[PDB]
Parts: structure tokens; C-alpha cells; sequence
């Protein structure tokens, strides 16, 4: 019988271990505050503007 | 009365911790001997010449 020496080939075709989709980071108000250095206790105060009545 | 939300502002004005002036290094015999590497025990011997009596 004919006998041949062949390379066991390996391919990546797009089969990935199943892990959940990432949605929440895009849906949440992300990084409106950045200058967290140069702020006491890593805390940035957020000011909520005043409301007046007529 | 009215109340406002303001930041604490940290400023540099030129107030410094007072330190003395360095004067001693320029007044002391510095480096008449240099090749401490290349001598046993990091030591260079200095030879003081002989004095004779009559």
C-alpha cells in the first residue's frame, strides 16, 4: 500500500469559546469626569445647578 | 441666603521650606586620589616622605 507523510494542519476559522455579549458599557454614562488626579481623596465633586421659582 | 458649590483651589506662590546654603563642598580638598578601583580593598596608600636627623 502507498504510504504518505503529511502535516497535521491547524486552522482558525472563527469558532470561539462561547462568552456573553458586552452591552452594558455602551449603555451607561461613561467617563464624564476625567481629572481624578489632582483631586482630594480621588473624589471629584459634581455640582448640580440651582433651581429658582417665579 | 444663596449657597454655591466651589472648588478648593491649590496655588503655588513661592513659599518654600527654608533650607540652608551649601558652602562646605567647595572648601574641602576633593579627589586628589581617584583610582580607588584598581587598588586592593578600595584603598590607595599615600606616601609621606622620610625625614632625617643629624
Amino acid at each position: 500500500a502507498h504510504i504518505f507523510v503529511k502535516p497535521e494542519l491547524v486552522a482558525e476559522i472563527g469558532v470561539k469559546q462561547l462568552q456573553r455579549e458586552i452591552v452594558l458599557p455602551g449603555l451607561v454614562w461613561t467617563n464624564p469626569l476625567t481629572d481624578f488626579g489632582g483631586s482630594k481623596n480621588d473624589t471629584i465633586t459634581v455640582r448640580v445647578p440651582a433651581i429658582t421659582t417665579a
